[PDB]
Formats: structure tokens, sequence, C-alpha cells
């Protein structure tokens, strides 16, 4: 439909971690279909940041994940007009960040606003330590409340030296027109820094994503 | 640098369920009394398409009464002032967090205060607008890796009864070194004492108080 | 059938982390005053291997001083009584759920009491027995489908300074149908008087007095 | 070694959900390394059961399943010794369980002795008014920490009706003696009810789980 094979990417986040604000622009490209994407990120204010870049790769559209067939799609069913989410991460040691995305379409390049926002860390946590080496691979599991669509997913960020810090994700996906609701199901996702210079204020990013419906029987 | 009456000057930059709005608001208290108020006006994103009420507590501890054998963190910390940041955790999902940080410019407080929420529930009481105040409160303060933490047991009174909780978990930081108070608490009573219509104009008042707790 | 001077007769069976023990207590307290006191004893899987302080607030809010003014849920209780369910989720994961059962026996009030503790580290205050006491407290009380709901911020004093923040969620339900109160506040102080070198033995004190925060 | 292809299984859970004791016994048989295991459950006290019975079924042992050769298995490593987990469910009503099962080897037989103690269901909700239907599949992610082997899951209960109930678990294993440690890993689940009787005083209980290592790359 207004969806191809191959889709560009345009984004803006702004921001703020413990209340230092900040500003990030990224271009793009992604394969929705194959549920594969990757994009350039550029720190434009309140670089170089003081904290994990980490916290910040999930926020940068599940559009990007491969749906079987036999799975309703309610990401690719919303365009042109598009969806938005709205994310909570509540981390284990009380730091919590909350995300929006307002997603558009403009020809065949997604428009992302993002708004970032995360406070509660501790100062000698690994996020504000900047300690965290990758998030693991994750399954998000997903399901319908209240007409719209939900996606709850347990993460872990790998750490430097080992062990692991948890971080809990609550997602409600809109659709800015009426769609087909999905039955409950998965998307497992993998998320990784492919590059970056020394101060993260050049990122080269990957995730890739594909739904299912779990163990059979 | 602390007087019996000092004005306050704010502007709150927020979004809630990716709907953005900007309030600014003037206001006086009386820091040794723990009492003040002010006049808060809607400058975008107007009407408030959610309840005004989640955003009050966010409108500063120095306007808390505190017995001289209990630290105040708070007016030790000014001429420089302090900053605070806030978790809002509500029982249905929603979650808001906030920041401030303030300032002072002669005998006036400066807040900059950034306010998010998301996730709450369509159907839910602050999407439906169907919050009537805050109860009174108390919160209770300990350090934590040498700044000051507040958490507090909230309460919003509902339309036709009962209650939707909130947890609050605040963590305040003096932007210089000062001294570190034991673990206490502060009453708090926060009310909107009126408005018109669609809340585009919001008188609000803060009564709190310090204390040791049962002896 | 509430005499200013009752008796408390008390069993707990427990578990924490797999692990599980008996306790038994017995006591007195005085209704009107909001205090009371009692002596424990460790009758089965002694000497305990957690901090005893876990277990304190679960060995009765009709220990609590109630003005005129706010209507006591606890004391209409009787003498059929009420039970009260209880999560106690700890700032480091390990979580606690209690109940206890009180029915009266002439001028004794007889406690049923389960408690159940799990995910504890192993390196935390509570196996590590690094807790002091229990800070003064403010619950806040507010009727949720026709029974009595209590919140509370709670926090352990710990060894060698800081404290461990526990969140508090309890149900009252009386036995017979009761006025519900307004939504209110009971201010707390639970001690550990004396124990001896394992806790075997524990002489435990609490107070407790009713309000409606400030005005 | 002391782990056969067929294995048996003897169990005695008591508990209390909102203070109402009750106990359950029950015999079953699982496959060890296909991570597939069924069992026969029969209330001893305390029934008919006024509560959902879906929220005690995963109480009712991660030896049952299928674990790669290049995944750590902690858990067959641990026998003949064996090992015991704890565990809460924390439902998103405000209804919290928690659980441990001390798991012994005796012969061709595990032996569990479960404790499962639940509080704060209001009246009205799925749980007490029985309105569960089942549990979806499901992907726990699996961790170190502190030596010790940690299990997190999004759970949700399908609802009479429609729509789901979320409960997250957080499980950890405790070995009986030292064995090797696994990395970040997952293992699907899919717990069913396949019978029973009309107040569950005999319920068949059949689960299939296998471990993975997430998306690629």
């Amino acid at each position: 439909s207004v969806i191809k094979p191959d889709m560009k990417i345009k984004l803006r986040m702004e921001g703020a971690v413990n209340g230092h604000p900040f500003a990030i622009e990224g271009v793009g490209l992604g394969k929705p279909f194959e549920g594969k994407q990757s994009m350039d990120l550029k720190v434009k204010e309140g670089g170089p940041l003081p904290f994990a870049y980490d916290i910040l790769t999930t926020a940068f559209n599940r559009v990007f994940a491969k749906y079987p067939e036999n799975i309703v799609d309610y990401f690719k069913q919303s365009f042109p007009e598009g969806y938005s989410w709205e994310r909570s991460m509540s981390y284990e040691d009380g730091g919590i960040c909350i995300a929006t995305n307002d997603i558009t379409l403009d020809g065949d390049c997604y428009i992302y606003e993002i708004r970032f926002d995360g406070v509660n860390f501790p100062a000698n946590g690994p996020v504000m330590q900047k300690r965290t080496v990758k998030w693991e691979p994750s399954t998000e599991k997903l399901y319908v409340r209240d007409g719209v669509l939900k996606g709850d997913v347990n993460m872990a960020l790998s750490l430097e030296g080992g062990g692991h810090y948890r971080c809990d994700f609550k997602t409600t996906y809109k659709a800015k027109k009426v769609v087909q609701l999905p039955d409950y199901h998965f998307v497992d996702h993998h998320i990784e820094i492919k590059s970056h210079d020394k101060d993260y204020s050049n990122v080269n990013l990957h995730e890739h994503a594909e739904a299912h419906s779990g163990l059979p029987r």
C-alpha cells in the first residue's frame, strides 16, 4: 500500500535525563517486511551525553517487525495516517524513563517526533557511570486493552565486567484510525549499536524484529 | 537570603500522553510558616484534556515549617538553590515524572519545571477528569547517597466517592554542600482554592510542616 | 466488649526464602491509649536466619487511639473481629505477604498469623541481619470496595547508616457490617524494647494514634 | 546421569489465598529432554477452591525444558541434590502471590514440597470471581545474579469474554550444589489445563517448554 519494501526514516528526539536536556536527530532506512532497520544518530544538543546511550536506543517503530500472515499487523495497517506510542521504562534501581513517539509518513519516509525523559538514576549507578554494554535480545508481549495495543517486555542491559541491569517496559500503541486488532502475540527483538564514536555523538543503530505466536498446542 | 515573605515565578513545559502544554505562574509564600499560594495560567495546549490535579505538586520544600530540632536541607541550600526529580506512579499504570530547577533572584524563587506523563487509560480518572482533590499527606524523608529522598503515598479523592492512589518518589539535590537531616516527615495539604471552567486559570495553595513522628 | 486493658495471644507460622518457622506470643494492650506490648518466642526454625524486624508489624489496629471525630473501623468490628491481608514490598525486590485472623475470647484477642517472604538477596540487609529498627510511620487509610485499605511507606534504619525502604499495602475486613471511615491517618512507632542474642525472645512495643492530617 | 528420558513426579502444595487455607497433591510424569510434562492434581483440603485455579498452575520445575547443547542447563546439572525456587507473582490489580518449591529426587521421581500464598485479590476481580480462561504462552528471561539464577516473565491470563489480566513473575532458582552458570537466555513456555471436573477438585495439567537464545546477530 503506502508501505514499500524499502522505507526511509527521519527523527528528532528532545529530552532530559536527571534534569539535563539534550536533543538528537537521526536518519535511516528499514525493510518493513524483513523486520530490519538501521540508522545514524547525531547528538545536536547536550553532548557529550553524561549517561549511558543505551537507555535511549529503543526510543529511536514496530512497523519494522516481520509479521506472519496469521498474525494481524496493527502497525502496517495504521498507515498512511500512522500511530503514536507512549512508554514507561522502569529500571530495577528506581531509575525511570518515559518516552513518546508520534509517527507520521511523508512519501516513503517515516517521521518521528520523540520526547524522552528520565529521572532518579543514582549517581553511582550503571546509567550515569556509563557501565552498560548492550541490551540483550528480548520478547515483547502484545495484547489489546481498551481498543488499543499494549506491549510489555522484560529488558536487560549487560554490564561492564558481568551481570545484568533489569528494566521493565510498558508500551501503549495508538493507531490514528480504526484498524483490525490482533490477538495476543509476541515480537522477538534484538537492538544493537553497530558503531559509535568515543562519546556517542555519532551512533549507528540496528534492530531486527519478528512477530510470532509462541509455543504451539 | 530567606525572607518571611518571598515571591515565586515559574514556567512548566510538558506533555501528557504525547500532548504538549505549558503553564506559567506567579505567587508568594511564607517559608517559615510553611504556606504558599500562586496563580497559574495555561499558555499552550489549553484547554487541558487531563485532570489538572496531576500537575499541582509540581508547581518547593523551602515552603515547609521546620522545627529547630530538624535540619532544613532546603533553606540551607540558598542562595545557590537546589533541584528535584520526581516519579509519580499511579495505581492504574499511569506514570508521570517531573523535574524542577529552583534558583533565587532577589526575593523571588524561579522554577524551571518539566512535566511528562504517559499510559493514562482513556477511561481512567485522569483523562476523564474525575478527580476532586489530593488528600493531605505525610512525606517521608531520608538521606541516600549524600542527597535527600522524599517518598509519599498520595491519594486523589474521586467524583462520586473513592480514591485513586499514587506513589511519589522524589530526589532533592542541593547545588552546594549542606548539612544533611536525620529521617523525618513533612505533612502536606495542597488545594486548588479556585479555578475557571477549563482550568486555564487556577489559584493554588499549599501548607506544609515538618516533624519527627510519634515519640 | 472493648476494655481499657486487653490481653493478646498469637501464633505465627511462616517461611522466609523457603525456610519455615513458628513464633508464639503473649501480651497486653490498651486499645484507647493506642499502646501495646508483648513477649514473643520462636518455637520452630530458630535461630532465625533473617532480620527479625521484617516480622514485627505482623505481630492489630484496634490498638490505635482514635479521636471521636474519626470512625473506628476496628473497635466496631468486635466481638466478631476482623482479618487483614498485607503485602510488604522491599526496595531490593524482597517481598513478604502476611495474613492475620483476629478473634476475641473474653478479654483476650487471638491472632492466627501466616507470614511468607521470598526473593531476599543473600547479601541484602534482611538475610545479613543489618537492620536496626523501623522508623516511625504514618499509614494512610481509605475505603475501597466496602472494606478498609491502609498503605504505608516504611523504612528500616540500617547498621552503619542509611535506610532500606518497604511499601506496605494492607486490606482490613470486618467480619460484620460496620460504619466505614473517611480517609484518615494512623501514626505508628514500633520498637523491639529487648531481645536475647539470636532473637529467640523478643519484647515488642507499639504506639499508634489516628488523625486527619493538616487542617 | 541421575536423569532419565522418562521421570515421575510427586507433589504436595499447602497454601492460602486471601487467608483461606488449602492443600493439593499431585502425581505426574515428564520427559526432561523433550521439555514436556503432565500431571494429575487433587485438592485435598479447602475445596472447592473459591478462586481461579489458574493462579496455582505454574507452581506445580525447569528441569522439564528442552535445552540446546549451546545453552548451559542449570537445572539438569543440579541433580541428584536438586534445587529450590522462590517466586513472586504480582498481578496488575494489586493481587500478589508468592510461592516456593523445594525439589528433591528419589529414584526416578522428583518430589516437590510447595508453599503458595496470595493476598489482596479484589472480591470482584477475575481471580476471586473465577473469570480466567488460561495463561497465554510466554517467554521467560533468565540471567545470573549473585551466583544464582533469576527468571522473570510477563504473564497474562485470558479472560472470560475477552481481554487479558497481566501478571509479572520474578523467580529465583537456587541449585543445592555448585553448578556451571548459564549466560543470559530464554525459555518459551506453554502451560495448559487439559481437563478438570466442575469445581477443579481434579485437574489434568500439561506444560511444554524450550530454551533458546533469542534473535541472532
